[PDB]
């Protein structure tokens, strides 16, 4: 089993008793150790991990915070031998728990408050005992805190009543204790007289919990408030022996002191801040704390300041919150900002310098070298490169090293680095960056004598710089070097010389050095990822150490055989993610350890990873490690030596240097004499003929024939290999055009082995099955119509087609036979579109395999049919599929009935007429039989249908048996419509449509809006291919290293006019949040000046842009950061958030300017309320259908100046950019599979394209304009522009394209045409 | 160190490395640093090599798909009126001339006549000039 | 057969298309000296620094090595790096300093430091390279 064992070691993993949760956590990493091969299994076999992998991962990445060190230690240990998963195969949706978020965001006198301090401060009862001096103070402050208010459980619900209802009642039992018992208060305290002015940094204020204490309590004399000057006293001394309620009461110490007071009482309270702030720390833990204190102080002021402004919206109060308010302004927020600098919280930096640029309208160009080194420092490489393209001023040198050590080009740095030393001699950082540089390219024999010559001129470098040199050794297997350079110095602790340390004493075989350095190397791994994972998407930016710690697994279980393994390495390798920094540590790492125990084939197993090396370089584009990973790469693998090769050569542009050197050996090694049978050389050699066969295709020399000749060669040598069939089925079908003049009579028999060779793929594998499926399933069906019309011509010719298209049938039924269910799955939407096919032996085979995927998914499938069941030739024909389905299993009788049922009453409800006026429909009340049909017990259950069940999971090219069978897609948890929860609630905003809540099975509740009036199709087939773009941003590096991201929300049409669509909780529209924004500023403009600042299309441009520019724009300022400051209050959530904000809007608009995706007016595009990720709703108008409207629409996707702004300070440049950048480069790469799935959905005849006509034949509507948008489509994924107008260019580049495009959406002249529901203004 | 030159530098060797966009926009905010629209370069080696960029400019533009004639031609003018004895202005202004006459005009040589009286205007005020491009200009 | 011998012939003639005829002739794998007389001969400098490394690596004691190593470092206009280099050559091995003492002296006139071109040519006498006298004149 091992799923249970699993399941019941992470909930005790999850326990209160920390050696509980150590002996799970033992029991854990063995048996992860025991079952490596079945949990490599759930890995590898899909292109996701299973769900317990996920949670487990999650469970321990957080278990990894815990106090105890032995825990932290263990759970790293397990996610060691986990494996390094790649972070684009778990699933982490599911822990988007709310955490750090609980209650309690603004609090001042009420009892939650006291509350709170009641239990800080029972917290220090215990702590009072700890010894009795601290008695004293602790005792009175409880007991006075006590009598402030109600201290008792009176039947009466009195305030305090309800707080002694909040403790939880062990304090509360502390505090019935001893409720009037007055432990002999103090009673004293030293009036501030001649106490130091400048307190920080001085006699009594020289450490934290004194400055602390000293400054709360200079505090506690000035504030003028009765209640809470009583209880600032009450704990005035425990402060005293107490640093951690110091910091809990100072907060609101401040508050008071400023609500109003002596102006010089806030000049003391600004200067003592100013000081704390302005002093640096080395010109110890005084100041970090001080500063967290501060901050801790500033930002309840803001938020108290916010609520106050809230509550003064919804006097006395006016003038008190202008008062703090007036207090937060006087500090400055730069200050604030180089303070945050120092004290490492760059997040807060960002936040504080974004405000003090745009609150205090500053130049930015005069403050980007304290950007660029904030956005160096959070290692954020997009902030970087924003800032340099922001630049005017030509860039410093030491700017323009910071820039290149972030994007990361290193020969360039290396050139930047010389010339440093050039300039300044004596800084060693220089040195550090050219034998970094050196090590990086695998110079290492360069490395060890530039370290040399360093030390040689100066001694005083080789103790920071022996890090490389050890490296190099430990790397060039040279252990004596390694023995003496780290004898030499032992105050380096870098990954690099511990990695030495541990593999010398592996080498030496000294075991007890070795563990204890072994357990040493792993807390120190495991500290940073104990900060990590206190975030949002923590896995991803702590992978560095989690790659460190699947090395040290590796390392130990290749070790103890020398010292006294059934690791599977290729599993392991292939599970992390594709990327130069993940792969490249671990290969070196295992070149170590094969030369540290030297087996018989480990001349020819180093040579395999110098290999690996060098396809994982290539890949990156690091052609110049990639050519040393090829030379390193001696011989014993010449075949696959010859392929690398001309691999890289292929992907440096060479194709024809790469057909030669790849003709070269696969003579040399597979030569004419022998048929190599010799397995591994087979697929070799499959392999090689099939590179072949490529570079041929693209070299313009070949003929047709010798191409074809080469990929019949391959599917002949290797015939249970995927990419053979496929790629010949392929070439097959780019010269099916050319060699029959593009007339399908002729294309039958062509048209015959293609649909042949296309299923053959699919059996073996499902790596081009959005290429494959669709592309077979297009041709038969078209064929088939082809034929049906020539039939009804009469020519002779069509006596051909018959007999053809009987063949094409029968090779479509040996697929049905031979093919997995879940295949035809992936392609279930297509094939429901073609339902109503004319030639009605086609419908004969197509209701086979609808009927075949039916009984294998039923859930998925009858959510899929549903619409046309309903719609009068789609109802004949998915009635007839529905009763042979049932015929083949009278199982599904019943089930049909209850879906049909539940089906048509959610019909019902949808199209309701509401009675009259009420937000709130009762269930019980209204509907009463959709209630009772769910309610029955003999009610099968029906899947909900959300995205998650209804996408399928396709397994991965490692996985042999899980393919073509044994696979599950739709693996994760299923749940069934239990119930419905009565409220149902109209909605004004879209066309009144109801938003019912569905129960389910496990408990939770579904939101799901009942929209009417509206065809859906579309929109299902739109959030399809959203799903697969978002499989390829997952499986991306770069694309899941940024996160990117479309959010997919349900769409399932019940009806032609009618659906259901998952309600996306969280989120409001751009034009709700900014109108709410601009009410509250008091700046909004009525429908009826909107209206006198309309003018007709007719007048010119340049009415137009003058009323935009002098009317529009100056009445709606950008104001679009305040809501992020407002709702993410927090800076690390703040920043995660406008991060998420800037990747979200560049993904999605990259995503629907390729898919002409317009409407994008204010509704349309929603912002999460938790994660500020845009949401994309109404995708009706695609494929460039606005440019119809009677006000076209001229921009490629919405970026109006708010959004901008919410972007930041550098605005587009930066993170948008980057990501606009990232999503273009990977939908370009991924040109073929997209553009198959859009061929399928563009020529769909369900999907309404024409509105149907007035008077009221085929089920089939034919799109005209098909032609035309796959056209569009594809012109702009190859980068070529529709703008020529007399001008004739090549296609653009990714960042040419990005620019013109974000150019374009921002021009004012292109906004200020644009209709104005667009609210172009806004 | 007293260098434009730098950024035209910078901008050819991008586009040799075929990085045609990155060019145009060093280009481009090389030439709004070191020749702001305020002050007109009208000095000595100065006002060459405000040509020499702007030429540049043009002709990134020119290849670039985007732009459109309108703003390529109106920047070759732009050449030819800051350095009006310099050849490659009007050879390069001509070209262009010469590649967007078969479009605008339907490759209909009556309406013609006019475009080719400019062309070859700007073809004999490059001989003048210098030689360089004379087997592309003269025939 | 015969390859390496019309190709070590290319390489002394200095013509650089014999030596690319006969890498496009060869059918057997090319060995490392081979191409590093490729590299040396089709100047590229950073698969030739590659493949000096490589060599480096598998024969430590020849002083060609490191000669191609630092020439390359020279060509790609690291001087400073340079310098070091072949300070740390000549700190491991003291033999090699004399004939590496080229590359030092020319980083050095050309960074412009008269003081290290001073030093490192009143430790030397018998090189005789273009690099040397050029420094010597421009010391003097
Ligand atoms: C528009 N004309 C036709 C049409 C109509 C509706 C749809 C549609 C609706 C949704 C969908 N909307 C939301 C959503 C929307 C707005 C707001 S709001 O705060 O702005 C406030 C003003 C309501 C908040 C949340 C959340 N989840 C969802 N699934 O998806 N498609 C598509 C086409
Ligand atoms: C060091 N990395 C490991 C490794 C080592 C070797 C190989 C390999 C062998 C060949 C090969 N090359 C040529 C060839 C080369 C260059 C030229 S040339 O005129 O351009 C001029 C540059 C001389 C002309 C012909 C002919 N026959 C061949 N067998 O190609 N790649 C692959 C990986």
């Amino acid at each position: 089993d091992l799923q249970t064992t699993l399941q019941l070691s992470m909930k005790a993993i999850q326990h209160e008793n920390v050696d509980v949760r150590i002996h799970a956590l033992t029991s854990l990493k063995e048996t992860l150790y025991k079952n490596q091969e079945k949990l490599i299994k759930y890995a590898t076999d899909s292109e996701t991990v299973e769900p317990i992998i996920s949670q487990l991962v999650t469970v321990l990445l957080k278990g990894c915070q815990d106090a105890n060190s032995q825990a932290r230690l263990l759970c790293g240990e397990c996610l060691g031998e986990l494996g390094a998963i790649d972070p684009g195969r778990l699933d982490f949706s599911t822990t988007e728990t709310q955490g750090k978020d609980f209650t309690f965001v603004t609090g001042v006198e009420d009892s939650s408050f006291a509350y709170g301090l009641l239990m800080e401060l029972t917290r220090a009862y215990l702590a009072y005992a700890d010894n009795s001096r601290a008695q004293d103070s602790a005792a009175y402050a409880i007991q006075e805190l006590l009598s402030i208010y109600d201290c008792r459980e009176m039947e009466t619900n009195g305030p305090g009543h309800q707080l002694w209802r909040r403790f939880p009642e062990h304090v509360r039992e502390i505090l019935e204790p001893h409720l009037n018992t007055r432990y002999k208060s103090s009673q004293k305290s030293t009036d501030w007289s001649g106490v130091k002015k400048p307190i920080y940094l001085s006699k009594l204020g020289s450490n934290f919990a004194e400055w602390s204490a000293s400054w709360a309590g200079y505090l506690i004399t000035k504030v003028r408030h009765d209640l809470a000057s009583k209880i600032f006293t009450c704990c005035s001394i425990m402060m005293k022996h107490d640093f951690k309620v110091t910091i809990y009461l100072l907060p609101h110490i401040l508050v008071y002191v400023l609500l109003g007071c002596n102006q010089e009482d806030q000049q003391e309270v600004y200067a003592e801040i100013m000081a704390v702030l302005k002093h640096d720390d080395q010109h110890s833990d005084l100041c970090q704390l001080s500063t967290q204190t501060v901050f801790s102080m500033l930002d309840h002021l803001t938020q108290w300041a916010r609520h106050k402004f809230q509550a003064l919206k919804a006097t006395v109060d006016y003038e008190d919150y202008q008062s703090v308010t007036r207090f937060l302004d006087l500090i400055p927020q730069d200050t604030l900002a180089v303070a945050s600098f120092r004290s490492k919280a760059y997040t807060r930096a960002v936040m504080h310098f974004e405000s003090f640029i745009t609150e205090k309208k500053q130049n930015i160009q005069e403050h980007l070298g304290f950007l660029q080194k904030l956005y160096a420092a959070m290692h954020e490489p997009d902030g970087v490169a924003g800032v340099s393209a922001i630049r005017k001023a030509e860039p410093s040198l030491k700017e323009q090293i910071l820039e290149h050590e972030s994007l990361g080009l290193l020969r360039d740095a290396t050139a930047c680095y010389d010339r440093a030393i050039q300039l300044e001699p004596d800084q060693i950082i220089h040195y550090h960056g050219v034998v970094k540089s050196m090590l990086g390219l695998g110079q290492l024999s360069t490395v060890i004598t530039q370290v040399n010559g360093v030390h040689a001129n100066r001694s005083e470098w080789t103790d920071e710089l022996n890090t490389y040199r050890v490296e190099a050794a430990w790397k060039l297997s040279q252990w004596d070097l390694v023995e003496n350079y780290l004898a030499a110095d032992g105050k380096s602790t870098t990954w690099s010389v511990r990695l030495g340390q541990l593999l010398l004493s592996a080498k030496k075989r000294d075991i007890t050095a070795f563990y204890d350095s072994l357990k040493l190397v792993r807390a120190e791994q495991i500290v940073p990822l104990s900060a990590a994972s206190f975030e949002r998407g923590s896995y991803q930016r702590g992978y560095e150490y989690i790659v460190r710690l699947h090395m040290l697994c590796e390392l130990e279980h290749s070790i103890k055989p020398l010292f006294q393994d059934s690791l599977n390495w290729v599993a392991r390798l292939e599970m992390t993610q594709n990327s130069y920094r993940a792969k490249e540590p671990i290969l070196a790492l295992r070149r170590a350890l094969l030369s540290l125990n030297k087996r018989p084939d480990y001349n020819e197993m180093v040579g395999e990873c110098w290999l690996q090396s060098a396809r994982v370089a290539r890949k990156a584009g690091h052609h110049q490690t990639a050519y040393n990973a090829l030379l390193n790469a001696g011989e014993s693998r010449l075949a696959e030596l010859y392929v690398e090769r001309a691999k890289w050569l292929w992907s440096k542009g060479d194709v024809h240097q790469a057909l030669i050197v790849l003709q070269k050996g696969v003579e040399l090694c597979f030569p004419e004499n022998e048929t190599p049978p010799e397995g591994k050389n087979m697929l070799i050699h499959g392999r090689a003929m099939l590179l072949v066969g490529r570079f041929m295709e693209e070299t313009a020399n070949f003929e047709s024939n010798a191409i074809m000749k080469k990929y019949k060669d391959v599917t002949a040598c290797l015939p249970e290999w995927e990419d053979g069939h496929f790629y010949l089925a392929k070439y097959y079908d780019k010269l099916m055009p050319m060699v029959t003049d593009n007339k399908m009579e002729k294309q039958g028999d062509l048209i015959r082995y293609i649909v042949l060779h296309f299923g053959r793929s699919l059996q073996y594998g499902n790596q081009f099955i959005y290429q494959s499926m669709p592309r077979m399933l297009t041709l038969w069906l078209d064929y088939g119509t082809k034929a049906y019309e020539w039939e009804k011509a009469g020519r002779s010719d069509r006596v051909q087609m018959r007999n053809d298209l009987g063949k094409i049938n029968k090779v479509i039924t040996e697929h049905t036979n031979y093919l997995a269910p879940y295949q035809f799955l992936t392609a279930f939407s297509q094939l429901i579109s073609r339902i109503c096919h004319s030639h009605d032996e086609v419908f004969v085979v197509l209701m086979e395999i609808i009927a075949k995927v039916f009984l294998a998914y039923p859930q998925q499938a009858m959510w899929m049919m549903t619409a046309v069941s309903k719609s009068p030739m789609r109802v004949n024909r998915c009635k007839e599929i529905l009763n042979k389905a049932i015929h083949m299993k009278k199982s599904l009788e019943k089930f049909v009935g209850d879906a049909t049922r539940l089906t048509d009453k959610l019909l019902e409800l949808c199209n309701k007429p509401v009675d009259g006026s009420s937000s709130t429909l009762s269930m019980s009340t209204h509907f009463k039989m959709l209630k009772k049909l769910v309610e029955e017990a003999t009610f099968s259950e029906i899947l909900i249908p959300l995205q998650s069940v209804m996408i399928p999971t396709l397994p991965s090219i490692l996985g042999t048996h899980a393919n073509h069978a044994s696979h599950e897609p739709f693996p994760g948890h299923w749940a069934y419509i239990a119930g419905f929860d009565d409220m149902v609630e109209i909605l004004a905003s879209l066309q009144k449509p109801k938003k019912i809540s569905l129960k389910g099975s496990d408990g939770k509740f579904y939101i799901m809006m009942c929209k009417p009036k509206d065809d859906l199709r579309k929109d299902c087939r739109l959030m399809e291919f959203n799903s697969l773009i978002n499989k390829c941003l997952r499986k991306d590096a770069e694309s899941r290293r940024r996160e990117l991201h479309i959010r997919t929300y349900a769409v399932i049409p019940l009806n032609d006019e009618c659906g259901i669509i998952e309600w996306v909780n969280n989120t409001a529209g751009l034009r709700p949040i900014l109108t709410k924004l601009y009410k509250e500023k008091g700046v909004y403009m009525t429908g009826k000046e909107l209206r006198q600042c309309m003018l007709p299309k007719s007048a010119a441009l340049s009415e137009k842009l003058k009323v935009f520019r002098e009317f529009l724009l100056p009445r709606h300022p950008p104001i679009f950061h305040e809501w992020f400051l407002r709702t993410f209050p927090d800076p690390t959530s703040w920043y995660s958030s406008r991060s998420a904000y800037c990747r979200s809007t560049a993904v999605m608009s990259m995503v629907g300017y390729i898919l002409g995706l317009g409407d994008r007016h204010g509704e349309n595009i929603l912002f999460d309320s938790l994660t500020g990720e845009c949401v994309h709703v109404d995708f009706n108008c695609l494929f460039n259908k606005g440019e119809t409207f009677e006000v076209p629409e001229i921009v490629p996707f919405r970026l109006t100046h708010n959004m901008v702004n919410g972007m930041g300070p550098m605005g587009t440049e930066g993170l948008f950019r980057r990501a606009c950048e990232v999503t273009m480069r990977l939908m370009r790469d991924q040109r073929e599979p997209l553009m198959s799935v859009l061929k399928t959905f563009l020529h769909d005849p369900l999907v309404e394209w024409s509105k149907p006509v007035k008077g009221h034949e085929t089920g089939e509507v034919v799109n005209e304009k098909a032609k035309t948008h796959v056209l569009d489509i594809e012109q702009r994924l190859q980068g070529v522009i529709k703008t020529r107008n007399r001008v004739t260019g090549l296609p653009l580049s990714i960042e040419g394209h990005v620019h013109y495009l974000i150019q374009e959406a921002t021009d004012e002249n292109l906004l200020c045409q644009m209709y104005l529901g667009w609210t172009p203004y806004m």
